């Protein structure tokens, strides 16, 4: 204790040498003395005397302590109510003015704001109207008589202005009828009312603003309501009568007061006469509480906060007299033999207070109000009043003690008498205070974090309207509760209070918990003592209290003006309310409910003639780009600055007013969208910690809690060794100026080591320096450099470490993630909400750890063992920002560096080089400030060429000089501070963001001042500091807002599919998914099948929710057709690790981390009932809520699967994200066709987790009660992927014209592109300049793709071979053989096409046996090493494809089962159709180049001659061999090779159909029978060899590539060298194989079988005709037609620039309804009635009578073909 034994003594020394002790800083120093004796208490080993030694100084210090007491000022404090009459004001006046003698009575009067309740009435009513029109217009299922019956109401007073009463009465019954109307409905008008109210509240600060106003009063406020609707002369008139009524009732009640008291005794003062009106932490919240509150006859609850705390003194109610003296008490109890009935019910105090002060005031005594009284009770309350006149004027009151403890606000206690018992609070109508008092400081911050916590509903833009939580009477306003009061006070006239007694009492128990144990006796069990207020009452050891002889002398607030009269003695006035017809709203100048496009036609309706003709051509160029800016789901920056900086010159140049108006109303709509368009937070959160604290338990528990929280959360642990060092050395100078090195380093090491294998086995965990990301020449590596020791260096670390491409969420803090719901739900079982924050760090510490805490009950450490400890933790998941890209922590209002929130990858970040020049700029004023040249010259030109010039003010420019003379050694914040004149950088990115944004960050900055949070500070906060736990959000509250948890869907170790093998899925059912959807009546199937997300860990929870945000067709197409090139870009840079350009790895990114966002957000969505409903599948309740309750949006759940049905315009969309979508006529077409498609298909019915399960009870629809509740929930940012067609750099290059030349040849910049030319290490986005062309380098992998997937032309192999052979392969990437390059002519080129499709589905099926075999040989117990050695490859059954093999693993196993049809079906099929093909001439292309590039790949295994994935290869070859062993050798030759075979197969099929498809077929075989060509062979080799081990990738990628080539060296056998300069013109065009027509089929047809079978011949004719209409290739600008036939009056249309392709399809018949496209399978069967309506769809004939060959007309992509 040696440290704090010198804190001790030390602060006594300062408390000893204080001139004055009565001061806050002497008790400070007692406190401190009081905190150190009780850590002191705390320790374990204290004996019994010292105890007592404590104990005694503990109390003397306490003693001394409240020994420091203050008197207060003499000031009487009276705030006058607009509309109050004198006569009911006076006569309490007179009587305090009579009782305190010695004091000055002042009455706050407001001149400015006496008209407020007519405004604040209008207000109301245009909020109500627009709730009402919203609720009515949104729900289109039934009508509200409510409404109608208001509208009504309204629509009589519209005739009838003089019936105020009768409009009242009326709004009163009609509220009664209002009681009846759904709780849904109440919960919707509630939230609408209040949401409603404040932003007409930010309408007129936004006016205020626009106007430049610096007081507010009447004046402004009539001619805001001029400018918002049509105001008459009447309303003006009767404005201003109530504020001259208001002004002669004021002015003749002081003027009576003062004649009689004198005029220094009672005076009046002016509220503006206050400096907590202006003040900017205030928020203008006096003008806010004028329209937020429902107890308008009472007094303002900040006003008198502010009064106290700016004089000082007592503040009282008007209604309220001073305490009787003794003498009183003791005669009215010895007038009652003893009755306590008359001190302690209400009526009879009310009585004898009504009697008491009309004595005082000299009026009639038998004029007493004695209603609902007992005659005799009447007369001996007159027996009382008698004796009382007989009393001297001056012993009937007593005063109250003056002297109160230094910084303490007394409250008065009230003693009410009710049925139930006795009713005890405190009241804020009477309190004593000095001026500057603490607590009134504390209770000013309490009401301000109210009203910011009272805004939420507004500013939260993802803030859900249902949520009805139960009666807790929490700290938070509950905004449901507040709203129905509200509406019930607008309907009625006639609990919760944010500002009132309630919340001051908080406040100051907290203010007295924090004094320490100098507040333990304010603080009477976790509650307010007696000793805090005043007018307690002892009890005389009984029920009742002894009122004799009282603690505290209070003050009798019973009185016949007080709460319980004015209900109904006193009418509801006539002058707070103002009638108006809301119709006449002019909505244009309302941004903040209206979204209103710019229209040339009206926007410049009030304009000047001048200014018209001066700008309106000027504002005319905006709208086009205004107009799509508003609508724009993306924010382009460009546009933006571009729009704004031309808007705020035009603003500029302007004199006119009705004009600047509307221009800063588009101003304000542009604020509004930046407001609303957040964007989502990567899933990664660094911590920068001090390596100087003894404790990493914080830490630790940091790490683990967010390790629990998800378990894809990356953290990472950020530290600097050079600032070690650095600190270590300044520390060996102070103590020299004032073994080593050697222990630091040992220390910091261990403590780095510690922290690194604390988390060894958790990969999330990245413990790095920050001294080896940095670069050499950045501001913080000169920083380390130079030695750079002060405190904010991890701040700048931070905001550096963000500009190299850290993202996430960057803190010092040991954050811990936030509670979610459940957790506090769990807590809330057995505390409170001032004890849950108390608790729950035990909560943390045994769901972190397992450390049990025997302060919390058994039952709750059970309950919260049972859930995951993701479910009670909120992850960094989820989370958004605003668009700027930057986002701060926040406390009291003020945001902090506490937390910063840095974007998503991928996304905008326009703060980000903000920062990173501006960091720069600091460095270097710093720079030249430690050698003192610095001068304003010097300094003008360091901030020239940079935004921060904003900055450069004569005074700044003075403070920094003074500065760097008096110190020349600065840190980076300090000389920005001084430049700035601003706490921190978070504050200075607003500024200098305002220098490319005017006007808009003008704006955002100036609604600060009103109560608007700064957008740059982040409102829902995942996150909770670790010594209080409270949140670090803007406007939340942990405890009572706690965010649902998510449901994460845990998936198997192992995976179906892989990315490889994914198109499998989609491939094998996507027939069968056309087939139900059009005999289920579907007239419009598309297909766009997903490949983002291969496993179904989320459940595609993210792309259902991207499909269900589209409201229309349009935006519906766009929004596919961008997942349509995501995914091909995410096939391209996964599947075949191929680099992609900037702009499309932003893309991906940017699309990725959305869906990430939006499936976790769903998942929380779906397990929270009170947001949307879940019901179970039921064909006719999901029936009944798209017909009858007008849901237009569902959701689909099964256990691994999420659908989305849709009611875009009059259809209903069926999207199933792996299959594309359908759309029906009718809702119950598609429930049956979705449960028909996961029903009887066995494959998709097991994938998506239905096998073996009821489906009644296995699949939820999860929807909304209105579609507005999906707008709250759904992010209005979409980077631009629903409503913009995103282009990648392909499409971008081709719409270039010039060529590039490049070896002395030209050709386009999209195809150096796509041949992988890559400048200095990135893929060329745009044309490269002259000098650039030597540098250009190609990328191997690339170019190796792009020869796999294209068809070149000899010359263009040619200029292919030219650039290669003059360029070279970049290195590090595949080397490409140049003999390998090479083109075909035009009749083989429909060929190729078709083998290297057929090599992409081999590669595709390959990839899915060798994962099963893979598996299959995972699932043997293998000892140490690879001793698997399968050695046998034995097939057993042939239908099934069924292998058995020997496993000589050397323990015996043996495990002969395996399933693998893939390999065996194709060889039977090529042997039935090598068979059978002499009677069928029927005959398969794309089987035989399959099966001879399957062979090939086989002979190449063969060739090659052990782990698992290598046996299990060897095994498939081996499989492939076996295959075709048993299905080509019909006898048993032992010299019998495959190749020989397949070869002379193929040979025999070319030779009897002939045609070009013969000549490939020939050419295939013929490359078959030689030997491997010693190109493919090298190759092979230097793949296999250098390749496949340098990579990384798993063995799959290798199998696929080794198929690949393969393929490829078929290819190679297809093509032809160039020749040039041809002599004579040759035939160039393919030619047509032996019999193209359907008489093949028909002789082979009319043999006699069965008739299904023959129809089964002639559809696979059709089917085969049908399937190559045309095959395109736009890059060699071929068409090619000569697979069609079945497609006639074939018409072709090239003057387009896609072609245009018509036609007319083969089509079904039927002998008597002929054919019906329009029908489904059902409608057919009934037309011909061949079955029963109750048959299965597996017994009706599918397609019959309404099947089409092709289904339909294919695209030709664009391109130009010659």
């Amino acid at each position: 204790y040696a440290n704090e034994i010198i804190e001790i003594k030390r602060i006594m020394g300062e408390y000893n040498l204080l001139p004055d002790k009565n001061s806050r800083n002497g008790l400070k120093l007692l406190q401190k003395q009081a905190d150190l004796l009780k850590i002191i208490m705390e320790d374990t080993s204290v004996t019994e005397n010292t105890f007592k030694n404590i104990e005694i100084a503990i109390t003397d210090i306490k003693r001394e302590y409240y020994s420091h007491t203050v008197d207060i000022e003499k000031n009487i404090h009276a705030i006058w109510v607009a509309g109050s009459p004198p006569e009911s004001i006076s006569d309490y006046i007179k009587t305090f003015l009579k009782t305190y003698k010695e004091f000055t009575y002042y009455l706050w009067v407001d001149e400015k704001a006496f008209g407020a309740a007519k405004f604040t009435s209008v207000l109301k009513q245009i909020a109500f109207d627009l709730a009402c029109r919203t609720i009515q217009q949104n729900t289109p299922q039934k009508n509200i008589d409510f409404i109608n019956l208001y509208n009504e109401i309204r629509k009589k007073y519209n005739n009838n202005p003089s019936g105020q009463q009768e409009y009242l009465n009326k709004l009163r019954e009609l509220y009664a009828t209002y009681q009846k109307i759904s709780t849904p409905l109440k919960h919707m008008f509630n939230s609408f009312f209040l949401e409603n109210m404040i932003k007409l509240q930010d309408n007129f600060f936004n006016y205020c603003i626009v106007k430049g106003v610096t007081e507010i009063n009447d004046e402004l406020r009539i001619n805001y309501l001029k400018n918002v609707i049509k105001l008459s002369d009447d309303d003006i008139g009767n404005y201003q009568k109530t504020i001259n009524d208001n002004k002669d009732r004021v002015k003749k009640l002081i003027l009576d007061l003062q004649k009689q008291f004198g005029e220094n005794r009672i005076s009046i003062k002016d509220v503006n006469s206050l400096t907590s009106l202006s003040k900017s932490e205030n928020n203008h919240n006096y003008q806010t509480e004028m329209l937020l509150r429902w107890n308008y006859p009472a007094a303002s609850d900040l006003l008198r906060m502010y009064i106290l705390k700016e004089h000082g003194g007592i503040y009282t109610d008007t209604d309220m007299m001073p305490a009787y003296s003794k003498q009183v008490i003791f005669k009215i109890m010895m007038q009652t033999n003893g009755d306590n009935r008359f001190l302690e019910d209400l009526k009879l105090r009310r009585a004898i207070s009504d009697g008491v002060l009309r004595y005082v005031n000299n009026q009639n005594i038998d004029e007493v109000n004695y209603n609902e009284i007992s005659d005799a009770d009447k007369n001996i309350i007159k027996k009382i009043l008698t004796e009382i006149s007989k009393m001297p004027e001056d012993s009937i009151f007593t005063k109250i003690n003056t002297r109160i403890p230094r910084d303490t606000m007394p409250i008065l206690r009230r003693y009410h008498l009710w049925p139930d018992g006795w009713n005890i609070r405190g009241l804020n109508g009477f309190m004593l205070s000095h001026k500057g008092s603490e607590v009134i400081d504390a209770v000013i911050a309490g009401q301000n974090q109210a009203y910011r916590e009272l805004r939420r509903i507004r500013d939260n833009i993802h803030s859900e309207i249902y949520f009805k939580q139960t009666d807790e009477l929490s700290s938070l306003p509950d905004t449901d509760k507040i709203g129905g009061i509200l509406v019930k006070k607008y309907l009625s006239g006639s609990t919760l209070q944010i500002s009132g007694p309630d919340l001051i009492q908080r406040k100051m128990l907290q203010f007295f918990r924090s004094r320490g144990v100098l507040g333990e006796e304010f603080i009477n069990e976790r509650k307010l003592s007696d000793k805090a207020y005043i007018g307690v009452y002892k009890t005389t050891g009984t029920g009742k209290y002894d009122w004799l002889t009282p603690e505290s002398i209070g003050v009798n607030d019973v009185t016949p003006a007080d709460e319980s009269t004015w209900c109904i003695g006193k009418g509801r006035c006539v002058d707070d309310f103002l009638f108006k017809d809301v119709s006449t709203l002019k909505t244009e100048n309302l941004p903040e409910l209206f979204l209103t496009k710019i229209d040339t036609d009206t926007f410049f309706s009030q304009w000047s003639t001048k200014t018209k003709k001066d700008l309106q051509k000027k504002i005319q160029d905006l709208t086009v780009r205004y107009n799509e800016l508003i609508d724009s789901s993306t924010i382009d920056f460009k546009n933006l600055y571009e729009i704004d900086q031309m808007l705020h010159m035009i603003m500029l140049e302007m004199n006119d007013d009705i004009a600047k108006r509307s221009l800063f109303s588009l101003q304000v709509q542009i604020a509004e969208k930046i407001r609303r368009m957040t964007i989502p937070v990567d899933n990664i959160i660094n911590i920068y910690p001090d390596l100087h604290k003894k404790n990493d338990n914080d830490l630790s528990m940091s790490i683990k809690g967010f390790l629990a929280s998800n378990p894809h959360t990356k953290i990472n642990i950020l530290y600097s060794n050079k600032t070690e060092h650095n600190i270590f050395i300044k520390d060996l100078f102070s103590f020299a100026v004032m073994a080593f090195f050697k222990k630091h380093n040992e220390n910091i090491h261990n403590k780095i080591q510690r922290i690194k294998d604390e988390f060894k086995e958790y990969s999330r965990v990245a413990i790095h320096n920050i001294d080896k990301v940095i670069f050499k020449g950045q501001t913080l590596d000169r920083l380390y450099h130079e030695g750079y020791v002060f405190s904010d260096i991890n701040t700048l670390s931070r905001y550096t470490l963000h500009g190299l491409g850290i993202t996430g969420v960057h803190t010092e803090e040991n954050l811990l993630p936030a509670p979610s719901s459940s957790l506090i739900n769990i807590l809330k079982e057995h505390y409170n909400e001032d004890e849950i924050s108390a608790k729950l760090p035990l909560a943390y510490d045994y769901i972190l750890n397992k450390k049990e805490s025997s302060s919390i009950p058994v039952e709750i450490l059970n309950k919260l063992s049972e859930l995951p400890p993701h479910e009670l933790l909120t992850p960094v998941l989820g989370q958004s920002v605003n668009p700027l890209g930057m986002g701060y922590s926040s406390d009291n209002g003020k945001i902090t560096e506490q937390v910063i929130v840095s974007g998503a990858d991928g996304f905008d970040n326009p703060i980000s080089g903000l920062i990173y020049t501006y960091l720069e700029d600091l460095y270097n004023i710093h720079v030249r400030m430690r050698e003192g040249t610095l001068n304003s010259q010097n300094l003008r030109q360091l901030l020239e060429n940079s935004v921060s010039s904003c900055f450069l003010t004569e005074q700044s420019i003075n403070k920094l000089l003074s500065e760097a003379e008096k110190r020349p050694y600065q840190s980076l914040t300090e000389i920005h501070q001084h430049l700035t004149g601003l706490p921190t950088i978070a504050d200075a990115t607003l500024s200098l963001l305002s220098v490319g944004l005017p006007g808009t960050g003008k704006l955002l900055r100036r609604e600060q001042d009103y109560g608007r949070p700064p957008v740059t500070a982040i409102q829902d906060s995942t996150f909770v500091l670790p010594y209080n736990f409270k949140g670090i959000g803007f406007n939340d509250n942990i405890i009572s807002s706690a965010p649902v948890a998510s449901s994460l869907h845990f998936i198997a170790e192992h995976a179906k599919y892989t990315l490889l093998s994914w198109p499998e899925f989609y491939r094998h059912h996507a027939q069968r998914w056309f087939e139900m959807a059009k005999g289920y009546g579907s007239q419009n199937i598309d297909f766009h099948p997903q490949s983002l997300l291969v496993t179904q860990e989320g459940r595609c929870m993210g792309l259902a929710l991207l499909y269900l945000q589209t409201e229309d067709t349009a935006h519906y197409s766009i929004l596919q057709e961008n997942l349509m090139t995501v995914s091909a870009l995410h096939q391209t840079s996964n599947r075949d690790k191929l680099p992609l350009s900037k702009d499309d790895n932003s893309l991906m990114t940017r699309t990725y981390s959305l869906i990430e966002m939006l499936q976790y957000q769903g998942n929380k969505y779906i397990t929270n009932e009170s947001l949307l409903h879940k019901t179970a599948w039921n064909q006719e309740r999901i029936t009944l809520l798209f017909n009858e309750k007008g849901v237009k949006r569902a959701l689909i759940s099964t256990p691994n699967h999420t659908l989305v049905l849709q009611q875009l315009e009059d259809i209903y969309r069926l999207t199933d994200p792996n299959f594309g979508h359908a759309d029906f006529l009718s809702p119950i077409d598609a429930l049956k066709f979705i449960e028909a498609m996961i029903q009887l298909t066995p494959t998709l019915q097991e994938y998506y987790g239905l096998l073996n399960k009821d489906i009644n009870k296995h699949i939820q629809v999860h929807y909304a009660e209105s579609d507005m509740v999906w707008n709250k929930l759904l992010p209005e940012n979409d980077a631009g992927l629903s409503t913009r067609i995103q282009h990648t750099t392909t499409d971008r290059l081709a719409n270039l014209a010039e060529p590039v030349a490049v070896a002395g040849i030209s050709l386009p910049v999209k195809t150096l592109y796509d041949i992988g030319a890559t400048l200095d290490g990135r893929r060329i986005t745009s044309p490269p300049t002259s000098e650039q062309i030597p540098s250009l380098r190609l990328n191997g992998d690339v170019l190796n793709d792009y020869l796999s997937r294209t068809v070149l032309t000899p010359e263009q192999a040619d200029n292919i071979r030219k650039i290669l052979h003059t360029q070279g392969i970049r290195s590090g990437t595949r080397p490409i053989d140049p003999e390998m390059i090479r083109g075909t002519q035009d009749d083989l080129v429909s060929s190729q096409t078709r083998l290297q499709r057929q090599a992409t589905r081999v590669k595709q099926q390959l990839a899915g046996v060798l994962d099963t075999l893979q598996q299959h040989f995972q699932n043997i117990p293998r000892s140490s090493g690879r001793h698997l050695s399968v050695e046998n490859i034995e097939l057993a059954d042939i239908g099934s494809g069924r292998f058995n093999l020997q496993i000589r693993d050397g323990e015996t196993l043996h495990t002969t089962s395996v399933e693998v049809p893939e390999v065996v079906s194709r060889f039977q099929k090529l042997s039935t159709m090598l068979s059978a093909l002499p009677a069928s001439g029927i005959m398969d292309f794309d089987l035989g180049m399959s099966v001879v590039g399957v062979v090939q790949y086989a002979r190449l295994l063969q060739q090659g001659h052990m782990d698992i994935k290598q046996l299990s290869e060897a095994t498939l070859g081996s499989m492939i061999q076996i295959a075709g062993n048993k299905f080509l050798n019909t006898e048993g030759i032992q010299g019998f090779r495959l190749e020989s075979a397949v070869a002379e197969g193929m040979r025999s099929v070319a030779t009897r159909t002939g045609g070009t498809m013969g000549k490939a077929l020939s050419a295939s075989a013929r490359v078959l029978e030689l030997p491997v060509l010693e190109t493919v062979l090298g190759t092979w080799n230097l793949y296999n060899s250098v390749i496949q081990l340098q990579q990384a990738t798993s063995y799959s990628e290798t199998m696929a590539a080794r198929v690949q080539i393969a393929f490829d060296s078929i290819s190679l056998g297809l093509t032809a060298a160039s020749v040039a300069f041809p002599p004579l013109i040759i035939a160039t065009g393919p030619i047509a194989a032996i019999g193209m027509g359907a008489s093949s089929i028909a002789r082979n047809v009319a043999r006699k079988e069965e008739r299904h079978t023959q129809w089964l011949e002639y559809k696979k004719f059709l089917t085969d005709g049908s399937k190559h209409i045309v095959v395109a290739s736009p890059e060699r600008g071929l068409l090619d037609f000569s697979g069609n036939k079945v497609f006639g009056k074939m018409v072709l249309d090239l003057r387009q620039s896609p072609p245009l392709l018509h036609g007319e399809s083969s089509f079904n018949a039927d002998r008597k309804i002929g054919h019906r496209p329009d029908l489904g399978d059902w409608q057919i069967r009934e037309k011909v009635g061949y079955a029963n309506s109750i048959s299965p769809y597996s017994s009706l004939a599918h397609g019959y009578a309404n099947s089409k060959w092709p289904r339909t007309i294919p695209k030709i992509p664009s391109g130009e073909y010659d």
